[PDB]
């Protein structure tokens, strides 16, 4: 067991997933990037869909998948580039 | 089961053959950057599952496969 994957840490990971995101869209973003925010968001409807049936481990994989793809994102667009 | 034992030392070894074949590509700086703190999660992963800690790993393992995967979806061979 690990407090990690707990209701509490989920919800708070997905708050702070769906600022990324925003963060993200709110600069241009290649088509192929934006299909990487496609695939985060998508990644994020499951981890909710886990949290809700009770299944911890999966949700916990899944957000953590979705900040990865986006965390890759920020890394590529330095807030100084433009 | 995505977290167990044997998932996970697949995950890894999957992990490491994406990124060495990543690691050998034209990369850009900024690309370098996420190359490195994947290989920087995959260590974190061996080393959480080495101590029994398969949450921990297991999370560490699929950050660092976001992290590629991105990558990999910004470098398809047939581009489009």
């Amino acid at each position: 067991s690990n407090a990690l994957d707990c209701r509490e840490r989920i919800e708070k990971d997905l708050e702070d997933l769906e600022k990324e995101l925003m963060e993200m869209k709110s600069i241009k973003l290649s088509d192929d990037e934006e299909a990487v925010v496609e695939r985060a968001l998508n990644y994020r409807d499951d981890s909710v869909y886990y949290l809700e049936k009770g299944d911890h481990i999966t949700s916990f994989g899944c957000i953590t998948y979705a900040e990865g793809l986006t965390d890759s994102l920020r890394m590529l667009h330095r807030i100084i580039e433009g």
